């Protein structure tokens, strides 16, 4: 029977440099709290909707360096192995991703990132905190994952998997890049790739709007306004649909202009300053000797806006150039500039920029990719997951029907980061942001389908329950297009039905 071989394996299992704590059988309905969890950690408890052995270990790393990993082994196993990542600067392990994971058959595992808590004070001079954050959490992982898997069962795994969002999207990309071994499918949402200039990108927010009262920055209500005036000159006339969802961001060209102070004083207006703050962050960082660091912000990505730009500056980026790059507590971030943003990509730890091109090894296996980003998203900006992809296609020497074969990046319309937005978002890339359970409309169906029974996905379903709810009768449905379609409403069927919209890609 199950309960006694999951209490057997955890004297049996000796993995190198790994100390298992216990072994716990956690039946089906099961709530399952994590009380040595930080804190800032999220989640608390999370519900098991299948029976799994809920194995618990130490990873020695480095002489001061460590993770705690989680295997969740369920007992009626399909073969599949998958993997989960991290958000943020985060050591916290998403358990509600291994759990989703365990209840598809999936003999998950979750890392946290070689520490605890939302803070990134633990890699202050301590270079194999770092070390496990860019990439050996995730690695170390998914081999002592496969190994423990091996001998649980007495068989090895079938397929390999990914599925990561946020710091999670950097870390499938990470894999995919660094160790094409490791995965043979891997699901990467909203990438925080580039990550040196993300967080010079997310840094420079502050420096450029400064405190409130100043003359540049903007209050959440400017903001709001400057949302609505995007609306106003970008959804309906670029894709005749006033939904409040910009289904292509490329096309609108924001003008703060339009909204200019006539009045002496700012009451519901931009002035001057205010017009050159809204240009800045609608517009691509460039630094010292006009080198390029990162994309804009794309206008109508509202969601997760004001945590990057409010009242006070941007924690994670602060630390990040106080604990990593500069290696100084004492680091202004009110002086953020160009010097900061070059320091930061001649540091580069362990390469965390993750922007390699060459997908070579990779493709030459066989594994599969797919790539997704939030139109929505404010906290990072969806016009860096289109610069990967033809970084990818130019590094590579493959045009978009080459990178079909084994890479597809889609475009998720009126979708935040990770979860949220106010169109049809619901893509199925974890519990907060799940909708249906079939291949066409949930992201980590659709890789195992790729992967074992080669059906490429053309497009990703996504939904929009009523009131947005997170479940019942479907309000809005899109099948959102992969990177360079667009999807265009064929102006006569009802906006909110799949079949009024149609995946374009002119080449006549
Ligand atoms: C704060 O402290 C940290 C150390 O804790 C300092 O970080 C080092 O910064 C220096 C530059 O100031 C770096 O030295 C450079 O190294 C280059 C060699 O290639 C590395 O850097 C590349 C970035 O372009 C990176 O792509 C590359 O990655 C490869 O090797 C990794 C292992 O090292 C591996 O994990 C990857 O997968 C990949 O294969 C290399 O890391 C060289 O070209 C330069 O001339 C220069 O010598 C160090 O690399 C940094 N080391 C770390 C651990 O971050 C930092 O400078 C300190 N800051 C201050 C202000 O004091
Ligand atoms: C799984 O177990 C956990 C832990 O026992 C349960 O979490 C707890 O849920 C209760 C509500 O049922 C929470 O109480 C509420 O807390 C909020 C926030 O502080 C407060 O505003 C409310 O007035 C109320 O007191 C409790 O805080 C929470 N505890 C923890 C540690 O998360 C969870 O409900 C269980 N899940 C299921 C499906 O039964
Ligand atoms: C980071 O947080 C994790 C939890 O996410 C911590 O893991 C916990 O570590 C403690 C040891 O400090 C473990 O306690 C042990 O429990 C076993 C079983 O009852 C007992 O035999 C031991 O004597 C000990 O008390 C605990 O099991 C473990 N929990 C999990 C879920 O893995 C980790 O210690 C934290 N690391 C750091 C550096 O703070
Ligand atoms: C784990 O690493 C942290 C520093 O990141 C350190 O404080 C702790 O002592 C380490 N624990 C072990 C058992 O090595
Ligand atoms: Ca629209």
């Amino acid at each position: 029977d199950f309960a006694a071989k999951c209490a057997g394996f955890k004297t049996s299992l000796k993995l190198p440099n790994t100390k298992v704590w216990f072994t716990e059988h956690v039946p089906a309905g099961k709530n399952i709290t994590f009380p040595d969890n930080h804190p800032t950690c999220t989640p608390k408890s999370t519900i098991t909707d299948v029976e799994i052995c809920r194995v618990a270990m130490f990873v020695t790393t480095g002489p001061k360096s460590n993770l705690t990993l989680e295997a969740w082994l369920p007992s009626n196993w399909t073969g599949r192995f998958l993997s989960t990542g991290n958000g943020g600067m985060a050591g916290c392990i998403q358990y509600d991703d291994v759990a989703y994971g365990a209840g598809f058959g999936f003999a998950t595992v979750g890392a946290n990132n070689g520490h605890n808590g939302t803070s990134a004070v633990s890699m202050y001079k301590n270079s194999g905190v770092v070390e496990d954050y860019v990439y050996r959490s995730v690695h170390t992982g998914t081999v002592l994952g496969k190994e423990l898997t091996k001998k649980f069962y007495g068989k090895k795994h079938t397929k390999s998997y990914y599925l990561g969002c946020s710091t999670g999207g950097r870390q499938g990309w990470k894999e995919a890049q660094s160790f094409p071994d490791d995965f043979d499918g891997i699901v990467a949402g909203a990438p925080a790739m580039r990550f040196n200039g993300l967080q010079s990108r997310s840094g420079s927010f502050w420096g450029i709007t400064g405190p409130p009262g100043a003359p540049t920055h903007l209050s959440p209500e400017e903001w709001a306004m400057v949302q609505k005036n995007v609306l106003v000159q970008c959804d309906e006339p670029l894709d005749g649909v006033a939904d409040g969802i910009l289904e292509d961001p490329n096309l609108c060209q924001y003008r703060p202009e339009a909204l200019v102070c006539s009045k002496g004083q700012t009451k519901n207006c931009l002035t001057g300053p205010q017009i050159e703050t809204v240009r800045k962050v609608f517009g691509p960082l460039y630094g010292n000797n006009g080198t390029y660091i990162y994309p804009r912000i794309p206008p109508g990505a509202d969601q997760g806006f004001g945590f990057a730009i409010g009242e006070q500056p941007f924690p994670y980026s602060t630390e990040w150039f106080q604990y990593v790059i500069w290696n100084d507590t004492k680091w202004d971030p009110n002086t953020i500039g160009p010097n900061d943003y070059q320091k930061a990509s001649e540091v580069n730890p362990f390469n965390v920029e993750t922007w390699e091109g060459d997908l070579s090894k990779f493709r030459k296996r066989g594994s599969k990719i797919i790539h997704w980003h939030g139109l929505e998203d404010g906290l990072i900006s969806s016009d860096n997951s289109m610069e990967y992809y033809n970084h990818v296609s130019a590094t590579m020497g493959l045009s978009n029907t080459e990178l079909d074969e084994f890479y597809r990046y889609f475009r998720v319309s009126g979708c935040g980061h990770c979860s949220g937005g106010i169109g049809a978002n619901r893509i199925g890339n974890n519990r907060a942001n799940l909708g249906g359970k079939e291949a066409k409309n949930n992201v980590l169906l659709a890789l195992v389908k790729w992967v074992e029974e080669g059906q490429a996905p053309e497009t990703i379903t996504g939904v929009r329950y009523v009131n947005g709810a997170t479940t019942g009768k479907v309000e809005v449905e899109r099948r959102h297009c992969r990177y360079p379609y667009r999807n265009v409403w064929d102006r006569k069927g009802n906006y909110k039905n799949p079949d009024s919209w149609k995946c374009e890609l002119p080449l006549e």
